[PDB]
């Protein structure tokens, strides 16, 4: 029940791969939100119509204050518009750019907020699979909001950025909700250090490094954090913790809230 006519388009917020995300306000209501404009010429030529259908079917059903809301979708001849929660303070990516590292209180908080989002996701049997700072957003009160469910699915799978991908995904093997735990470790490490634990200059070095769980900690990383990151980045996914173990990790609990 929506058309472009119902919106005034403000500034472009982010320049994505298949289109951009614009600030915008609904007209009858004066409601501020984000409008993500994908258009089909590129989507079909990339053959990802069903990836987008899952992104929608999933992100609509989910409601959680640490997950970006998708109020709905619509389309015309050329474009498909996603009507999205507007998150004022931008991405964690941009925040990490400004501040080469986060401290342990900011980092641990973001993780508790992220864990909640995930334990809710994994409760609905949904996996995100593309957690990274680019796909985390920040509400008006600084709160963390996961977005961009482009690579989400239900239950197990195979298929198959790459810094945040686990061995089971890149190597080709099948995988589950455990990927989001590996990614959470990558992400925790990056927050504290300022770069992902397996970063390389070429794809092929990164594959090998990820495959062999080849990462070292700086001197300045505390053992509490070292512990949680080491537990999350285990090659054998089964070994990686439950989300609640992470939420009730002493280092986390010390530094969260
Ligand atoms: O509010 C936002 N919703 C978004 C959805 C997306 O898929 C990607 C970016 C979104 N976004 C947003 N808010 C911003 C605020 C400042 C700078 C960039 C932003 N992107």
């Amino acid at each position: 029940q929506w058309a472009l006519e119902d919106f005034e388009i403000g500034r472009p917020l982010g320049k994505g791969k298949f289109g951009n995300v614009y600030l915008a306000r609904e007209k009858q209501s004066k409601f501020i939100l984000a409008l993500k404009v994908l258009f089909k010429a590129q989507l079909e030529k990339a053959g990802v119509e069903h990836q987008l259908r899952r992104e929608v079917e999933i992100q609509s059903h989910l409601r959680h204050p640490n997950i970006l809301r998708l109020y709905g979708y619509f389309h015309d001849a050329t474009r498909v518009y996603l009507i999205l929660e507007y998150a004022p303070l931008g991405t964690v990516y941009r925040e990490l750019q400004k501040l080469s590292k986060f401290d342990e209180q900011r980092t641990a908080t973001y993780i508790t907020e992220l864990a909640n989002a995930l334990s809710y996701c994994h409760s609905k049997r949904v996996i995100h699979r593309d957690i990274k700072p680019e796909n985390l957003l920040l509400g008006s009160a600084g709160e963390l909001k996961i977005a961009d469910f482009g690579w989400s699915v239900h239950a197990p799978s195979s298929r198959r950025t790459l810094d945040y991908l686990p061995p089971e995904m890149i190597e080709g093997r099948m995988h589950d909700e455990k990927v989001d735990l590996w990614s959470l470790g990558v992400l925790c490490y990056e927050f504290l250090v300022g770069k992902p634990p397996f970063e390389a200059n070429t794809y092929q070095e990164t594959y090998k490094r990820i495959s062999r769980v080849e990462f070292t900690f700086p001197d300045f990383v505390t053992e509490g954090a070292r512990d949680l990151i080491s537990r999350l980045l285990k090659h054998n996914p089964s070994q990686r913790p439950m989300l609640r173990e992470v939420l009730e990790h002493p280092w986390i609990t010390a530094n969260s809230s």
